[PDB]
């Protein structure tokens, strides 16, 4: 049993906009724009959702780019995270109640105030790579177990 989430990431030529969240699950850290999957939305369609209500933000295509299915031990449901990306926004970002965006240059990404798990992944999405990820997490800042894998379908 899992529970979908969706993550964007804006990657252009030479920079990539991240968001602090600053409330809930994550407060504290950056990261791509996203959330829960609700019933009766697509992923892609809860995707620019939560783009737009975290960033005001809208796109015309978004890529599949990964997968990666967390577990918390001791919670029972599954995290898959569908991680899309995209080149070409529509507007300017703005700071919404969850979220102050920032662009980063791609030399200047901040792993450490990021979730661990992106350390390993997020090289991959900047290399342009598809992938499959899989993260144990004991509370929020350990990593017990991991698996990762380029793919050629998401
Ligand atoms: C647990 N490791 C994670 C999890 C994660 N997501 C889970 C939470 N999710 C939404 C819950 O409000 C945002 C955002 C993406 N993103 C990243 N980069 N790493």
């Amino acid at each position: 049993a899992s529970r979908l989430y969706t993550l964007v990431l804006v990657l252009q030529p030479q920079r990539v906009l991240l968001g602090m969240k600053k409330r809930g699950f994550g407060a504290g850290r950056w990261n791509g724009f996203g959330g829960k999957v609700q019933e009766g939305e697509t992923i892609e369609d809860g995707a620019r959702r939560e783009l737009q209500e975290e960033s005001g933000l809208t796109v015309d295509a978004l890529h599949k780019v990964g997968q990666i299915v967390f577990e918390f031990v001791g919670e029972p449901e599954l995290m898959d995270v569908h991680v899309f990306c995209t080149d070409s926004i529509q507007g300017t970002p703005v700071e919404s109640d969850e979220m102050r965006p920032c662009w980063f240059q791609l030399d200047q990404i901040p792993f450490k105030d990021m979730w661990p798990d992106d350390s390993y992944w997020f090289p991959l999405l900047l290399q342009k790579k598809k992938f499959h990820g899989y993260f144990k997490f004991q509370g929020q800042d350990t990593i017990l177990d991991y698996t990762l894998r380029e793919v050629d379908t998401v």
